[PDB]
């Protein structure tokens, strides 16, 4: 009849990882599977590099500097989401779906109208890699979801299983802070990527070139040599296995009842990781396809299989997704969502509404360091701009997609650097964004030795 959806999300999760986007193989059969029976695309952009917004503008099919959760900080500094606006759960919930969410929320209200169920950490000890409560909450959210799935009480349902891995990646980084020697493991070390080191520190940004003051995890990596930074990537291989596991569970108990077959699934990130590319670990500050450019996976009923990524479109999974399901489900979106639904892409027909640029918003994580930014991300090129010391980057994504030569300050490249200011100004003017009024808060203490993370010196922004 209607569909259902199960939308799993996943913290961290990167496209390189992902074996259905041709990089990596072994770390997530179960989601590969999925995606060869559906549609991945290839230029998936959130609207910000960071959990809370992310997942606060996701929900409500907004972007970050307009529903004001521009960081992991709680109110006063960011603002909860009003009861007024509309929301996926909401949406879905008014139109007679029930809506369940399971797992990690971080969404400031933008969850409102989901039924949400807290999950419970079960322990357990892992023989060659530091877990934690990140680990040992996504068992209590698997069986959470296996059990409602495995039972429904009922249709048409929308179902959220929000994991936190590979996010325990982060406690991996402090558990290996500093100088040091890598506990051995059993597998085949990673190599490090094409992209992973800078070569000219001075022909990046001002925040960019002092990650490693304002970001705990950069301080904690920023003196690590090549063996130490190819654990981290087997350690990241390792958590994406573990929650892949757990996808391979919820999807069985899907496809348990009846209800399994009419279910469209959706298989996403909120950001991904630096997984080493440009020196850096977790996300923080920067734009880079890595951290920016998701998994955005859909199969199901109705979506029919496509073997090619998708790689025509530029797609911003924060504002589609909520469009892509109502239209699915046959809900009317207000109109002032900014979303466009790809439901067309994914039924094979022809995409006629499509996104000109797509966007990335910076601000602040905890807001000892604001130095926010914004990232336009074009046909063609990617455009950063930063308030502080107003620096540019603009990459070709065609030849360069591991973003390694910034061609801001090459002349050849000033009418393309023209055209993707003036693509900010427009997506200034068209969202009512604040950026231009906004006040860089940067203490100079953090921009204090010479750029880059391997000349880092000092405790970082923690003090104070
Ligand atoms: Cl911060
Ligand atoms: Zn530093």
């Amino acid at each position: 009849e209607k569909p259902n959806f199960l939308i799993i999300q996943c913290d961290h999760l990167t496209q390189r990882v992902v074996g259905a986007y041709g990089q990596t193989q072994g770390c997530t059969l179960p989601i590969d599977e999925v995606a060869s029976r559906g549609v991945i695309f290839s230029n998936a952009y959130v609207g910000c590099p960071l959990s809370q917004p992310s997942r606060a503008a996701l929900w409500s099919g907004m972007m970050p500097h307009q529903t004001n959760v521009r960081s992991n900080s709680s109110e006063p500094v960011n603002t909860r989401l009003p009861e007024n606006v509309p929301t996926l759960g909401s949406l879905f919930s008014e139109s007679g779906y029930e809506a369940v969410h399971f797992g990690k929320t971080h969404d400031m209200g933008s969850l409102r109208g989901f039924k949400h169920k807290e999950p419970v950490a079960k322990p357990f000890t892992d023989p060659e890699f530091p877990v934690n409560n990140d680990s040992f909450l996504d068992v209590g959210t698997c069986e959470d979801a296996v059990a409602y799935l495995s039972n429904p009480p009922k249709e048409p349902f929308i179902c959220i299983a929000d994991f936190q891995n590979p996010h325990n990646i982060c406690g991996f980084i402090g558990e290996n802070a500093g100088v040091h020697t890598d506990r051995p493991i059993s597998g085949p070390l990673p190599e490090l990527p094409d992209n992973f080191d800078v070569e000219d520190w001075s022909n990046i940004p001002t925040p960019v070139q002092y990650i490693c003051c304002s970001h705990r995890r950069m301080t904690q990596a920023a003196h690590w040599n090549e063996e130490n930074y190819r654990h981290y990537i087997a350690a990241f291989q390792h958590y994406t296995k573990m929650v892949s596991k757990q996808v391979d569970s919820v999807l069985k108990a899907l496809y348990s009842t009846p209800a399994g077959r009419n279910t469209i699934v959706v298989i996403m990130a909120d950001h991904g990781d630096g997984m080493a590319s440009h020196r850096m670990v977790t996300k923080h500050i920067s734009f880079y396809d890595e951290m920016t450019n998701v998994p955005f996976i859909f199969a199901g009923p109705g979506i029919k299989q496509q073997k090619k990524p998708v790689d025509h479109l530029l797609t911003q999974p924060t504002l589609d997704l909520l469009p892509t399901l109502c239209d699915l489900a046959g809900i009317a979106v207000p109109a002032e969502k900014a979303g466009i639904s790809l439901a067309p892409t994914l039924r094979g027909e022809k995409q006629k509404k499509s996104h000109p640029y797509v966007v990335s918003e910076w601000h602040s994580e905890y807001e000892y360091v604001t130095t926010p930014g914004r990232m336009v991300r074009g046909p063609r090129y990617k455009y950063t701009h930063y308030l502080e010391g107003n620096g540019e980057e603009l990459y070709d994504m065609k030849k360069d997609p591991g973003e390694r030569k910034n061609l801001a300050k090459d002349p050849k490249y000033s009418k393309i650097l023209a055209e993707h200011r003036a693509l900010l100004d427009d997506y200034i003017t068209r969202s009512k964004d604040d950026y231009r009024s906004l006040k860089v808060d940067a203490d100079p203490r953090c921009r204090n030795h010479t750029p880059g993370y391997p000349s880092h010196e000092g405790p970082g922004a923690r003090e104070i």
